[PDB]
């Protein structure tokens, strides 16, 4: 039993630390991508509070390709797509940078603006639609808000991994985490494979 | 350093299991109340998805008194209030059942209805007022949503305790948990004092 949809919250760390800074953040993201693909998981959400990932997409796409080549061999890089929901942008493989076209993993990049701020914007949108008589107040339902936020932000993750010592959601979109299970480790302060693996084992039902 | 505001998510167990059912839930709730008062914490949110606690308020109130008498002696039961935000009800001590009037702990009972469905309710309220121009769309802001949900549901908890093995918020009101700290134990599947205490020690920063 593996999650169909995986999420991870990443934190940027001092550049003087080993594997820190923005480059370190992108490397951590690409490690998580390779681990997720290796586990057979086809949907991944990566979140960081300020949107560093969203502002470094070219470098991220190159790091993902490089890391996938390390795990799968340079001739067998799984196909991937990187999506930014709030701009409706999607990027495939290294198209534009550098059957057998099926996407092995789709990676969505999220930040704080995609959470509460997006819900406030949605409430304004629905109020404006009611004020111009295009939406009945009684048609504002859970199903409508659900489907709107699913389109604006994305579907709910089954499991969310956090690699710091104390769970801090730090703005992660709070609507579609009704049943999401969270995993982290009390000591941990680094993005390392053994924590990823223990999180999946916990989700699966191991001891 | 103790949290000023404590939350606990409770799960109901099979009615046939040992310490299960509604009786088991109420005993767990009243234990957490006694432990919280003993630690000096004056604000407690108790959440269960279906609102079982809200449907069993008389018995809960009795159990709280009974359990407090066990911890403090029958002659020194701290004063307590049980509040239900969704219905705007509040009950003091055993009034109506059976300085020296100061409330030692206020216990709020929450359920899934207090979470996303309440955000939908708020969206409908704002949409209706916007539709008759009692509310400008420009005034639908983060500050407004923050204050409305704080009034409808309650303030943000500093620490949230979960007594199952994999943290699942299961509908806990998601807006005002921005900086909330979360605690649970990977092995655990029962409401026991040692998990409560280890959670408070983690929050404090102990070794």
């Amino acid at each position: 039993k593996i999650p169909k949809r995986l999420a991870a919250i990443l934190e940027v760390k001092p550049v003087g630390d080993v594997g820190g800074g923005v480059t370190g953040l992108l490397n951590d993201a690409s490690e998580i991508v390779a681990w997720t693909v290796s586990a057979g998981i086809k949907h991944l959400m990566l979140y960081d509070y300020d949107g560093i990932l969203q502002r470094n997409v070219p470098e991220l796409r190159m790091e993902i390709h490089s890391n996938l080549a390390k795990y799968f061999g340079p001739a067998h890089v799984p196909n991937y797509a990187v999506k930014i929901p709030h701009s409706n942008k999607i990027f495939y493989n290294l198209d534009g940078i550098e059957e057998k076209d099926k996407i092995a993993i789709e990676i969505s990049l999220l930040s704080n603006r995609d959470g509460r701020e997006t819900i406030v914007d949605l409430t304004k949108t629905m109020a404006e639609l009611a004020a111009v008589n295009e939406l009945s107040v009684s048609d504002i339902t859970m199903d409508l808000v659900d489907s709107e936020l699913k389109q604006l932000v994305g579907p709910e993750p089954d499991l969310l991994l956090y690699f710091g010592p104390s769970l801090d959601l730090q703005g992660f979109p709070p609507w579609h985490i009704r049943l999401t299970e969270f995993y982290w480790e009390k000591d941990n302060n680094e993005v390392i494979y053994s924590v990823f693996i223990r999180g999946l084992r916990q989700y699966a039902g191991c001891k």
